């Protein structure tokens, strides 16, 4: 088992009567799509999953089950409540016992409502899979699809994992991974203390809100100018732009929590899989800098986390000195989700998160994308974060794009000029 | 656009009315050639080069135009003033105002002078073709004549721009860019500040003086028993030496400018176009130092300047906080050109360059080969260097030279003796 | 010559006679062995290996013989006096006159006893191969074996020397080499003085005494075990270890000397040569310390010298000011063999060390695995070290074991409360 993966197991041996860290998605396709392809579509992409084939021993002991993942398929065109029909197992499984001893870790089902309707039900456990390896399950069963419609030979196959295995433990012996554990070593020294979690922190107590602000299209224009004009990515630019915002917002907060993919010249970028890391970036202060080198320095601040990241925060928490019983309470949190939807020829995929770990503190999230629709996400765990400033928030966050939005009017868009202005 | 294309964008925009970076070669051929396959071979040749086919917008964006450059060919076998009519046209084309808004970057033009003469004019812009790409072009229509010649089937053409583009974009985006940028960071923060561009220097009051010197069989032979013996290129032998000559006849002066070629190992190897990037070589000191162990660790070091030579000067500019109106004084510079002209059965080639960037500093080029003829070209640029100096090193870079061989002389020709001595 | 092999040079001029420095072991291979293909495996092996071409000439100048070592076989199961036939000519080699100078640096010697048993015989001087270096040599020949055996083709070839040659020039103009040195500099002001060798030792003088003790399995599975929980290595732990138990059985030694093999993370790993360097780590304290905390602090600083161990030891004396004459005096020190022996199909693999150049002090060498079997060696040179001392770590150090592994049952093979136990 990975470093990476301990903490989710501990967390289902102190909790086994709960599911807390489940990752469920449904699909649902609207359109003439052959579903007979799509259920070998299917079968193709989960056979290439090593990872969803992972089974764990009482011990806690990684060992693999021979066989696939079977799917479960259900021609329902026939009854009048085929979508109730649907969901009811949809919800029987996400409230599902989710043992992790000796059972599967993934589960697979498929719908056909009606000949142009068809439901796709996908979930696996957070400890054998996060939010990129989602998606990459999801192009990689639109890629199978198109294969078997057109006709042609796919395209290659995830690599194994054993592959990802290798390379990690490579990696681990290193001369990398001590340069790592020195930078970040470093970086915390010369910097506030992060904050721990709660020792009254019961995870299961968990009360999420949330609420979604849509961003102004010319605001997305602008995000794009901003981020080429630092040689960033959008991303990276919100990333650094949140942090700007949190100067004001929560001024007492010196630090914002980024989740780093670990999928950056990996075999991991083929290979489905637990490989993310939470890590804490120290924002940079907004006073005596403008607003143009306040984001090309905190574009350089992310960068060398990103590469330094792939050193465990785990890891770092034992380098740091907490005890098993400890973890950092990694708020606030940003998450960006730039991924489209899987697309099938002649058809409309609609997307739905139907499970994604537990909520801890306050998150915010940018879901889309500036060249389309760019959505913002404010969500909070009130058993781990107050209330009112959350409230606080999904009132100054939105009110802060609509300024920076202004302050480009009032200086004729002119990219340069406002990158001129201070960044307070 | 690739940034290392900006520059002469740049340029172009600043002075429009004067043609700075223009590339013109002409290939004289004397022989009973085949008219009609040299025309095909031609034709061929230009249509695998797709930058030749690169247009630019008023905002500087690169599209494609959909065919391939036309060949302009005339028979003038026929006048009296045959070659007069020739050059006459191709004079007229050196002295057209370069657009590169909306307008095709090359031009390409035979001549039948005679049964047995035919000149060759090529002419493109340097925002699209180096150095090295020039060469390919030759090397290629050199292929395509002789495929033609004898009916056999020619070896592979240029890969397309497309994949040189990718490999680009991969290069920015790995682990190796950022590896890259910390070591320019390092490299020139542990040494002397490197000169800017006066900003008083006008690009088209340029006036370029120059000089050739070709060097005689001894020391060709000489370079080459060097460069062996310190397990080198004679290339970077010629570099060190050169590095050397400077120590004493310009000892003010701690960098050497290098260019790099980023063809080897590439696609670009096969991809004509511009690539060559201009980097600064600290020049070691020759106090304390045999003659030897000054080669083989300059050999060292420009071997060092190589592995990282794909990150772009223009971005180690910005990286060095340079502001979009400065650039580096790229002085002296030293460019060493191996390439042979292209050859054609029962044919001689005079290759003759009517056209090359323009000067700037001093220059030392040395075009040929150490087992042929080797002629070092010193040129100046009076409206950026220091005519007086220039005149200095016409006559000591020679002497420079002809010392070397006579130290040579002086220990039985013995290679080992000779690199024991000190290095001045 | 590179600046480790230097004081081996030095050894054979102050004692031109003697074979001082000299590496070689005998295997012996009990089964149905294909003599052919082992005499071709042992062909292709020593033809990777171009260190074993080097040659010395009078004024230490290292050059290369053109062609691979010779490998002489001889079948001897016609003969009656067999193995003694073989052994002689053994001996011989050991007993060569061999004066570095224009001699072969090694020598490959192969004996068929029977149709089922085979002796093979391989000697190096220490100044062209190390410990690992031998290993790295003899896992070579299982491969190509095997590879023979089955129709496989054969894995890489070890890289070129001059690749190793090239990277440790690198190393030593780079900025990591001052880091090292800072490192070493201070490590060695902040702690006692290191004992310079004796002026009146005489290295041919040697007298070496020796005694085995074989660790019982009961305490190897604590060995792994302690291992595991201080998330460290085995070796690393009895080097920890070895350091405890000197805390009260020569406690005016404040240093343990240690063999970094140097092959991490460097193309010396596919290299077989001369890489190790020997250097000091300053025993920790065992008071106000748990033995678990002993252990991982310990593991912490042995991890530093390694990652600071390129730093040549030879050139950490001339940073201490020590003059050519002297050298450090790198007792006590301790070795671990892990490695096994070569394997070959259906065969048994009997290896046996006839060399291992003449060490000064006392040693403790594990050689073993704590995964099967391993054993205590403690030796020593009675010229260089009281007989006295030596008997008394021969009983004291094995019943420092017998402690541990009751000081363990005695808290019923609680390893969390072992390791919570004050030091010693």
């Amino acid at each position: 088992m990975l470093l990476a993966q301990k903490p989710f197991w501990q967390r289902h041996l102190a909790y086994p009567h709960i599911n807390l860290d489940t990752v469920a998605h449904s699909l649902r396709l609207t359109g003439p799509l052959d579903t007979t392809l799509l259920l070998r579509a299917l079968h193709l992409t989960v056979s290439e999953i090593d990872l969803f084939r992972a089974r764990f021993s009482a011990q806690g002991e990684l060992y693999w089950h021979p066989f696939s993942p079977p799917i479960d398929y259900q021609d329902l065109s026939i009854h009048l409540e085929a979508e109730p029909l649907a969901w009811r197992q949809i919800e029987q499984d996400l409230q599902r016992s989710s043992t992790l001893i000796d059972a599967p870790i993934t589960s697979h089902q498929v719908y056909r409502l009606s000949h142009s309707e068809h439901l796709i039900y996908t979930r696996a456990h957070h400890i054998v899979l996060d939010g990129y390896g989602m998606m990459l399950f999801e192009q990689r069963l639109s890629q199978h699809y198109q294969s078997l419609l057109s006709g042609q030979t796919p395209t290659a196959a995830f690599k194994p994992y054993q592959s990802y295995l290798e390379e990690e433990a490579a990696y681990l012996t290193s001369h990398r991974y001590w340069q790592d554990k020195q930078f970040w070593q470093g970086y915390l020294r010369e910097a506030p203390d992060l904050t721990l979690t709660s020792a009254t922190y019961d995870p299961q107590l968990s009360h999420a809100v949330s609420l979604s602000y849509t961003l102004n299209s010319q605001l997305n224009h602008l995000l794009l100018k901003l981020a080429n004009a630092n040689q960033i990515g959008w991303p990276d630019a919100l990333v650094a732009l949140c942090a700007l915002y949190l100067e004001s917002a929560e001024p007492d907060a010196p630090w914002l929590w980024l989740p780093f993919m670990n999928r950056w010249g990996s075999v991991a970028a083929n290979v489905p899989g637990l490989m993310v890391n939470s890590l804490p970036l120290l924002r940079l202060s907004a006073q005596q800098t403008s607003l143009g080198n306040y984001l090309k320095q905190s574009g350089q601040a992310i960068r060398s986390l990103y590469l330094h990241g792939r050193y465990r925060i785990e890891q770092i928490e034992q380098d740091q000195g907490l005890n098993a019983e400890q973890s950092y309470f990694m708020s606030p949190f940003i998450n960006i989700l730039p991924f489209e939807s899987p697309h099938f020829a002649d058809c409309q995929t609609e997307l739905k998160v139907l499970a994604s770990g537990s909520a801890e503190g306050i998150n915010f999230t940018f879901r889309g994308s500036p060249q389309h629709e760019l959505c913002l996400d404010i969500t909070a765990d009130l058993a781990s974060y107050p209330q009112s400033h959350w409230q606080s928030h999904c009132e100054r966050f939105p009110r802060f794009f609509e300024q920076l939005l202004a302050r480009f009017q009032q200086v004729e868009q002119d990219v340069a000029r406002l990158l001129a202005e201070p960044a307070a």
